[PDB]
């Protein structure tokens, strides 16, 4: 084991160490060490599906590096025994695939929730809830829901329980302007017990009466990054002969992307370009856009008189998983069990490429992405708008402020995929694209002469690329600019990550590009020599967006009135604080009013655990790579 994997075990054994508190007492890994964290999550004891994705991938490189995949097994056994919902969470009954749910509109800004369901609208076929059922024998959806209160900190417990850690959560609901920071936390499971008459709903959907139900949503881009961790630990796993004991986890992978097609599909299953909401439905295919989505959904009645599901019309380029796919789609052991899956898969590794190809700026980096729903009510584009296979392009997918792509991390994770995929395949479109974007990186990282490094931290954007017909043109009047630097550490190892499996493809099938290759190993060195510290590495932030914590209304109707499980009066006026009381007991709350009584930014070095993965994978990946 050489220097870069003795890094990798270092930071594993901090990050599996106990004592060090990245895992609750049921192994279920927190957003973040740090419990003072707001970001989209909104504290650090909550968890993503991205961070169990993160933990399957860990575990994966730990058996890559180690032939022991006890790890990989168990992450993977949480991961299903908590944050896909169990056939007693998600008791669906009575669905319509011909009727798949009823519309409601999004809107522009919190204040215009609740959202009225609009029984009228037409909505269009699931081609593929037949198949799935006659292919599984159950009705049970095998995807995580992507918020969870792994410690009850909220008080829903499971099921409305009050009680059981690992407790079902959302947040998001009320369109692109309600920041992390402008929500009502919510249980999955909604009997009433909490909120106002009407549990939660009437905060969010407009309806003549309400039933107790269950609701889940999924990220798709978590849901992807689990199934390419696994991609990597049934070839790492078969590399060692021990494919056997794995093979039952690759199925958990391959099930997964089964029903992960639902991010395939507009959120009402409308057609393509269709701009008008009441069009008729789609009655197939003619629905689905082939990309990762922001989201799928699914519910039900609890007394079984119905049930949902959906998929989203907003698609950035930020989820999308080349590798992923392309394993689905080609890999033997990966192949979905369901007649249409494999094929519905390669259909997405080639519109994924056109996606990224298409949104490619002037200097490399790449725009947010597109809509099928103009402002999500099916409207008509502006005279002039670029489109892709009838869908608009759009600067800031799905949130607006700040903009969903203003956030440079999106540029690492996504193209570290498309790297992958380039690597194992060669695709020239792949390489083209990814060629271009590692010129626009090399070009804007600062690797100081003191032995510093700043990263990109914030984009901006002008323009739009030509309507896609197949071949990129370049794009010359679409544009990026860094905004800002930062020294995100999850990010920073991420791009060093991508660099490097580009990187080794170019030595497979080109001219071996040495200048990518150092510019991440001396990312991973810098990083390494400078921001280590008890619990595996930080660097300090300011976080005077945390003003908000004092500052910020929630919206709330006028005369609706509920509590929080902690009794917290929800109402019109309330801060962001007064519906989350409990804050005020955090150990870093004297800190944070401290820094905001005196005007003062609060400053925070935090472990966050996707990043610490990332960090760890990165430095594994130079050892696998150039070993
Ligand atoms: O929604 C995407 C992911 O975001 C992750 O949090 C990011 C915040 O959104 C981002 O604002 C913050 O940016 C920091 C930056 O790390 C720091 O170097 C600079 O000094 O300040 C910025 C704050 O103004 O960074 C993090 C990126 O890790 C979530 O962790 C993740 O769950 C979520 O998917």
């Amino acid at each position: 084991l050489g220097e870069y994997g003795q890094r990798f075990m270092w930071l594993w054994n901090k990050i599996h160490d106990p004592a060090n508190g990245y895992f609750n007492q049921d192994g279920i890994p927190y957003h973040s060490v740090e419990t003072l964290i707001c970001e989209a999550p909104d504290y650090g004891h909550l968890t993503t599906s991205e961070a169990f994705s993160y933990y399957v991938w860990l575990e994966a490189v730990y058996g890559k590096l180690t032939g022991d995949w006890s790890k990989f097994k168990t992450a993977w056994d949480t991961l299903e025994k908590y944050m896909i919902p169990s056939a007693e969470d998600q008791p669906m009954r009575s669905y319509d695939p011909n009727k798949p749910a009823t519309y409601a509109g999004e809107w522009e800004t919190p204040d215009k929730y609740p959202s009225p369901l609009e029984f009228n609208v037409p909505v269009g076929k699931d081609p593929l809830h037949n198949e799935l059922v006659s292919t599984y024998g159950s009705t049970l959806m095998y995807g995580m829901h992507w918020l969870m209160d792994v410690d009850n900190w909220y008080g829903y417990g499971k099921r409305g329980d009050g009680v059981s850690r690992a407790s079902f959560i959302n947040t998001f609901q009320r369109g692109p302007e309600e920041s992390v920071w402008e929500t009502v936390p919510h249980p999955s499971w909604e009997e009433f017990k909490w909120g106002g008459p009407n549990g939660f709903l009437d905060l969010f959907i407009k309806d003549q009466n309400y039933s107790k139900q269950w609701r889940y949503t999924d990220a798709p881009d978590a849901d992807a990054r689990a199934i390419q961790a696994t991609y990597w630990a049934k070839v790492w796993a078969k590399e060692q002969g021990k494919f056997n004991e794995i093979s039952s986890y690759v199925a958990k992978a391959a099930k997964m992307g089964d029903y992960l097609r639902y991010a395939m599909f507009d959120k009402y299953f409308k057609p393509l370009g269709c701009q008008d909401k009441n069009a008729a439905g789609g009655t197939g295919y003619d629905s689905a856009h082939y990309l990762l989505s922001w989201y799928y959904a699914w519910g039900g009645a609890l007394d079984g008189a119905w049930s949902w599901k959906i998929g989203s019309s907003h698609v950035h380029f930020g989820y999308q998983n080349p590798m992923a796919a392309w394993a689905l789609a080609n890999d033997s052991d990966m192949k979905p069990k369901s007649p249409n899956g494999a094929s519905d898969w390669a259909k997405s590794l080639k519109r994924q490429i056109e996606f990224y190809r298409w949104l490619q700026s002037a200097e490399g980096a790449i725009a947010g992405g597109a809509t099928n729903s103009w402002n999500g009510r099916y409207e008509k584009y502006p005279a002039g708008t670029a489109t892709f296979y009838g869908m608009a392009y759009e600067p800031n997918p799905v949130y607006h402020d700040p903009g969903s792509n203003t956030w440079f991390g999106f540029q690492a994770w996504s193209m570290q995929r498309v790297a992958e995929y380039y690597y194992v395949t060669g695709d020239k479109d792949a390489g083209a694209l990814l060629e271009k974007w590692v010129s626009w990186v090399k070009s804007v990282v600062k690797l100081n002469s003191d032995g510093t490094f700043a990263i990109p931290s914030t984009l901006d954007w002008s323009g739009q690329p030509d309507t896609w017909n197949g071949a990129y043109t370049g794009n010359s009047n679409l544009h990026v600019k860094v905004v800002d630097y930062g020294t995100d550490l999850g990010i920073t190892a991420s791009l060093a990550n991508a660099l490097l499996y580009y990187s080794a493809g170019t030595k497979k099938y080109g001219v071996f590009d040495e200048g990518a290759k150092n510019l991440a190993k001396e990312l991973l060195d810098r990083m390494w020599k400078l921001y280590r510290d008890e619990k595996g590495l930080s660097a300090p932030e300011k976080r005077a967006d945390y003003k908000r914590f004092f500052e910020q209304e929630v919206y709330i109707p006028a005369g609706w009135i509920g509590k929080m499980p902690n009794g917290d009066v929800i109402k019109s006026g309330v801060k962001f604080i007064d519906i989350r009381s409990k804050y005020k007991q955090d150990p870093d709350w004297p800190k944070l009013e401290a820094a905001y009584k005196s005007g003062q930014a609060p400053e925070f070095r935090y472990h966050r655990f996707w990043a610490q993965c990332d960090i760890a994978i990165a430095n594994a990946t130079y050892e696998i790579l150039f070993g």
